[PDB]
């Protein structure tokens, strides 16, 4: 091939979040069987059914046995194949059951995204095929300079809001990329000038960034189950960086992981301390927050082409008997969210 021009830190972004073998590593860490179901065959619609069948497994914790639930269970081994050999594979009949299979579920719909643009489109061996995966991700993607004013801001924002709850690992910034989804600018028009705008974080695996990057942050599709999420379907970010990390789902293995900084349009916050699986906000509302415990001090705010970043260190909220130890923010119209950054993070674990 010509051999890219695009600079070492972009091209070895676009390996990684093209990886084949990471998108199959990641298929085995959820139990599937790659011999029923392998990366090639995943499709939308079973994902889509999968999704329904654990709706109605949903249904049945709700309103409560082990025998009802069974047939249930099993429906939904049968449309997304476990390697559970000559088994009995276990019965899903929990909540916690629920969330962590909607998880799988979420991250399997972006791995097909992944896979299909690497089998959709043209085959041609004089380009060099980094080149050729970037322009599918439809992104305009720079380096900023580590001597930069924005490289110092996102730098300390990484370096304040590490919690002490989080200790077993800290992060060390490796490349800070600065992206611009095709249309997304004028998808956010009409949220631009809207109150209460703020740079947050969204950590995801790196088998997801395909994905993002081409089609951006989703909510969870209608067959999804609302009882899933926490504050149900929307999209999530943090305003403490090792919160968000803790969603790459890094370790020793594997200890190199992306995470997103986004502005978020966030205008009059729903505020919540537990959980409540909505459907639609209430009129007047533009997201929730969770209320965390603790918040990064709001007097060291600080502007980055005009949004707010919350890069003081924790301090306590005054919040009482919450169920969050630090605050969460959701939307729940796509259009709220134009990503701005895109950093890759190392985990030193010290464990
Ligand atoms: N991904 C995030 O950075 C994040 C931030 C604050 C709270 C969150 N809650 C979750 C969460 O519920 N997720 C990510 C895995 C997905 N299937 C569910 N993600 C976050």
């Amino acid at each position: 091939h010509m051999k890219s021009k695009l600079p070492k830190p972009v091209q070895d972004l676009i390996k990684m979040i093209f990886d084949v073998e990471s998108m199959k590593k990641a298929m085995v860490e959820y139990e599937i069987d790659l011999q029923k179901m392998p990366l090639g065959k995943l499709s939308k619609r079973q994902i889509q059914a999968a999704y329904s069948i654990l709706s109605e497994v949903q249904q049945a914790v709700s309103q409560g046995s082990d025998s009802q639930i069974l047939d249930l269970s099993n429906r939904f081994y049968t449309l997304i194949p476990h390697d559970f050999g000559m088994k009995k594979p276990p019965l899903l009949n929990n909540a916690d059951s629920v969330q962590a299979k909607a998880e799988m579920l979420d991250n399997l719909l972006d791995i097909e995204v992944a896979y299909s643009l690497l089998r959709g489109g043209s085959d041609d061996s004089s380009k060099d095929p980094i080149d050729v995966n970037y322009e599918k991700l439809k992104t305009d993607i720079k380096v900023v300079d580590r001597d930069s004013e924005e490289a110092e801001i996102i730098r300390k924002y990484v370096k304040n809001t590490h919690a002490t709850t989080h200790n077993a690992y800290d992060l060390e910034v490796i490349d800070i990329f600065k992206i611009e989804r095709e249309g997304e600018c004028q998808r956010y028009k009409p949220f631009k000038q809207l109150h209460n705008r703020r740079l947050l974080w969204h950590g995801s695996r790196t088998t997801n960034f395909a994905g993002i990057l081409s089609q951006g942050l989703r909510i969870a599709p209608p067959e999804a189950p609302v009882t899933g999420y926490m504050f149900g379907k929307g999209i999530y970010f943090a305003d403490m960086v090792s919160k968000s990390a803790n969603y790459c789902h890094t370790s020793q293995g594997d200890p190199i992981g992306l995470i997103l900084l986004g502005e978020v349009a966030l205008g009059n916050m729903y505020e919540l301390k537990h959980a409540s699986h909505i459907s639609k906000l209430p009129k007047g509302k533009h997201s929730v927050k969770g209320l965390g415990k603790t918040t990064p001090d709001p007097s060291a705010n600080i502007s980055l082409d005009g949004v707010d970043v919350p890069l003081g260190t924790g301090i306590s909220s005054g919040v009482n008997d919450t169920s969050l130890l630090y605050n969460e923010y959701i939307v729940y119209d796509i259009a709220q969210v134009n990503l701005k950054y895109l950093l890759k993070l190392k985990f030193n674990f010290k464990t």
